[PDB]
């Protein structure tokens, strides 16, 4: 009953004296081990197997056995841990190897159990619950499978942040799968049905909100992985009644913003001398524009429409601008040029020609559609600026916009790159450049850990704002002597404390905060977040 | 406490109703399954992956979660899934992945725990312990890491017998390893010495034959894959003090003796017309002949000492006889030729000229050093009876005399052959071949069952060959009007139980039965053996 419960279990790392005391002497093997040594050790098993998807399968069995040693195993290598316990490997898990997560507790919704959500939620047997994570399978579809995308983010908030691995929960909303290999597949396990028209899925969530709300009262919801169609919308309805944001839409370009202001510094070409093509135009890259716009005017109080000109936005069309003759959606409309000439909009169509025109001194990749920044394009940006900002940030690294490698070489050294995924160093004359990798890691789980403190009414922009602004002003300066972009990823405990002080300090600001427990001065608030934290040793 | 519990853990074999009652509704996938249709979803999960490791790691994952699931998966696919399980996987895993057994329930000795074996064994917390499986990982040393093997050995009597998972006890007694990987390996967890000498050895064994009678008055001790140094002598120091057996040296020629006479049965050469080539003459080669010269005495009362002649023993000087001019082991006396001329003898040395000489009509294969049964030799048998048997035994299958399918070759269809591992069928004008694996899962759950259930005093020789007669008895008209020697392993279960009510009946006979509950007569008892055996079903 001690070895048996994976949150006590210590393996070899009960000394002699332990094992007599708990007469489990002569249920474990005699080498006595530290954690450090668990460590070395499970790492060196990890890497015992060459496909992600069997590592990942290593790791799941080490947490079903000891939870302390799997968190202190992915927090020693957590750079080369992450690719294999989040994107891309657990895509690739739930839609092929779900099986890697039945052994995990979650909570699985569907029509069948409409009006009973609140009775789960209590019968699921959770205390003082501080975040959840909900996605519904749909940002190919792996529909019921998409539990396994809750856990692996729940995962990342224990790791990141410290919250207690009992006080999450991860959730799968079953509306059906469009998935036809799932419909026709004998071992799906979920609904085998299209997705639900939205007026039922809104009717599920909806009860799925009110429910939480009602039993985890303490809860951040965090919506993960939503498709197109309803991620905007399920903010819109739901960000002011309850405490919950979408961490691709918020968390995304609460990072990039951060990294981006960074390169501003470096490049030593100044916000309003700043001019910004950025390459895609659906809906979350005009949010990652305006998150940029956002955090300047708040670091720099520049006036957010002197921003807001700094960028050229480019669809499938060419230069979005409101002489260009179509009728723009409403999220394009207000990153369109007002001061280019229909004439010159018809001769804005291919991006060579957009760069050749705009004389950019950065290119912002959310294009999602391959490698458009041309070694061409790469020269160009290089003859207005001594440092082009180059971001190819769309995931997969098949979609990315230019290798890092590539950016560097065409510049000489002189590109500063932020990437969506991580790649090695890049020498050039015995001078060592390596991307900053926007991972994010960076934001959530300090907002979870924040809001899991502040208990906020709900989370409004502000606090997503003010953890972009403190992870920007985390990058030392030392780290930005050296290129980084961001503060080490392997120090997400210190980062996780500073962004949850400062968005608690922001919900205090704000009025909207519950605990009245919380210190309201930074250095003694950040001192006790710090306490707060669950750290992966063997506490007792 | 259901879903975590993996004895009553039934996963999406729960229906909708029990899911509601136990209130787990929303813990699962909607799907509801019976037992079967689980079975086949884990089937082919197995399949997914290629490498047996791999395989293995999926079933190791599957017991940990729903082990009623896991046993009824391997009984559905025994002959598919036993390599993977135990031989040959099994001994790579312990190698290479010995961090596959880290969560089954096992006990670990060693020298430091001298005195306290019996405390061990008491904090170990089992009821009415059946069966134990001890190695020390010495038949590569695997030192510690041979837990593996009495691992797979015990799942093996669980799977065969219906032996209670919960009354078996998988035992490493780590005296020492000489691998000296391992005794540079930072991660190895075992005793860092090499092997201890035969006075320690014994000092400690001694301890745990004691502790084992006093703690686990009721349980058969097997020894498995223990040293040639050591396997003869621990049966001969423990057999009549415990309730004991080695299935290497006692399981093994009880089942290649009761496929031998069934061969017999085949070819329609008679006991006493037999000749017989054993090629290989270390001291478990002995015991198979002996053990086939017993059976076929027990079975037919010919006088035992015209069986003995009945053999030609070949070691690696040539023919065993008293006339060659050397100094015989005493194991090889026994089977030596007294009607060899010196001058013969000096001319019988290669197993062509012993096979041209001796005109054999069967070969058995127990020589561990490669195909010494070539074309020439199985061509030559031909002319000495109508149905060669060759048996060609030696594991692993590099080490095989001859491969089923090259002696279906050459005999055009003739050859009565039975191996020691799986083979494809052979197809010869239309006409179908396949070799009877004389797998030792025939007899050791028998045994096991037999003994936990009789609760002897100790396992005399009468016990196994009694076993081995059962299982040759077994093999219907059909199976023999079919070319096979076994009853077929798919029907292990009743096998195991006619096994274990012969062996019953024998300890009964010969009054070192303990158990007076028993019924006494045939019939009665094999349908109290068969309600007696825990069956992979879901129960309560
Ligand atoms: O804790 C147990 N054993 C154990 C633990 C360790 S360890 O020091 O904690 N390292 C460790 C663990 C697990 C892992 O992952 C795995 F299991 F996949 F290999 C990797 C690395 C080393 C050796 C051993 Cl034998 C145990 C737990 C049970 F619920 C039941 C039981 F019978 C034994
Ligand atoms: O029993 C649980 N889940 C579960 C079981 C099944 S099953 O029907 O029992 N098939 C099954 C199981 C396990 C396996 O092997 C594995 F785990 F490696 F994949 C393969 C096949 C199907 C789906 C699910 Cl989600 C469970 C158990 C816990 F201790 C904790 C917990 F949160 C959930």
């Amino acid at each position: 009953a001690i070895l048996t419960d994976r949150y006590i279990n210590r393996g070899t790392a009960f000394t002699m004296e332990e094992r007599q005391k708990l007469h489990i002497l002569g249920r474990l093997p005699p080498v006595v081990e530290t954690l450090e040594e668990q460590v070395a050790r499970v790492y060196g098993q990890v890497k015992k197997y060459e496909k992600p998807i069997n590592r990942y399968q290593h790791l799941v069995s080490v947490h079903s056995t000891n939870t302390t040693l799997y968190y202190a195993t992915i927090l020693a290598h957590l750079e080369e841990m992450l690719p294999i316990i989040y994107t891309p490997t657990v895509g690739e898990a739930c839609m092929e190897y779900s099986h890697l997560f039945f052994r995990e507790r979650g909570v699985y919704f569907n029509r069948l159990y409409k009006g009973q959500f609140r009775n789960i939620m209590r019968d699921a047997g959770y205390q003082k619950v501080e975040v959840v994570v909900i996605t519904d399978g749909s940002i190919g579809d792996l529909g019921s499978n998409g539990i396994g995308i809750s856990i692996g983010k729940c995962s990342l908030y224990v790791a990141g942040a410290g919250i207690d691995p009992r006080l999450i929960v991860p959730v799968i909303l079953d509306v059906g799968t469009n998935n036809e290999r799932y419909l026709q597949d004998k071992d799906y396990l979920g609904m085998r049905e299209k997705r639900l028209g939205d007026e039922e899925f809104y009717e599920l969530l909806d009860e799925f909100m009110e429910a939480a709300s009602a039993e985890w009262p303490n809860a951040v919801i965090q919506f993960e992985d939503f498709s197109n169609n309803h991620c905007f919308d399920i903010m819109e309805r739901y960000q002011k009644k309850y405490r919950c944001f979408n961490d691709d839409i918020q968390g995304t370009g609460a990072v990039i913003a951060a990294g981006f202001l960074n390169a501003i510094k470096l490049s030593g070409v100044s916000p309003l001398q700043q001019r910004i093509v950025v390459f895609g135009a659906g809906s979350a890259a005009v949010g990652v524009a305006n998150n940029i716009a956002a955090l300047a005017a708040r670091m720099y109080k520049f006036p957010v429409q002197d921003l807001v000109k700094t960028f050229y936005l480019v669809d499938t069309k060419g230069l979005v601008t409101t002489t260009r003759g179509d009728q723009l959606a409403a999220h394009k409309k207000l990153l369109a040029r007002t001061d280019v000439s229909a004439e010159d909009s018809a001769k804005l169509r291919t991006l060579e020609e957009i760069v050749r025109f705009v004389k950019p001194t950065t290119l912002l990749g959310l294009g999602g559609v391959g490698p458009a920044f041309t070694e061409e394009i790469v020269k160009m940006v290089m003859q207005n600026t001594e440092r082009p900002i180059i971001f190819p940030l769309s995931n997969p690294t098949s979609k990315a916009e230019v290798t890092p490698e590539n950016a560097y070489k065409w510049t000489n050294g002189a590109a500063i790159v932020a990437s969506g995924s991580p790649f090695p160093p890049t020498t050039i004359g015995g001078k060592t450049f390596k991307p900053s990798q926007g991972n994010n890691l960076y934001v959530f789980p300090g907002v979870g850990l924040g809001c899991a403190l502040a208990q906020p009414t709900h989370i409004p922009e502000e606090l997503l704002l003010t953890a972009s602004e403190s992870l920007n002003l985390l990058t030392t300066e030392g780290d930005l002597r050296e290129g980084r972009l961001y503060p080490p990823l392997e120090d997400i405990h210190n980062i996780s404390a500073n962004v949850a002080t400062d968005v608690i300090l922001e919900a205090q600001r704000m009025k909207i905060d519950n605990n009245k427990k919380l210190p309201r001065t930074r250095d003694e608030l950040l001192a006790f977040v710090k306490k707060a934290m669950w750290k992966p040793v063997y506490s007792g």
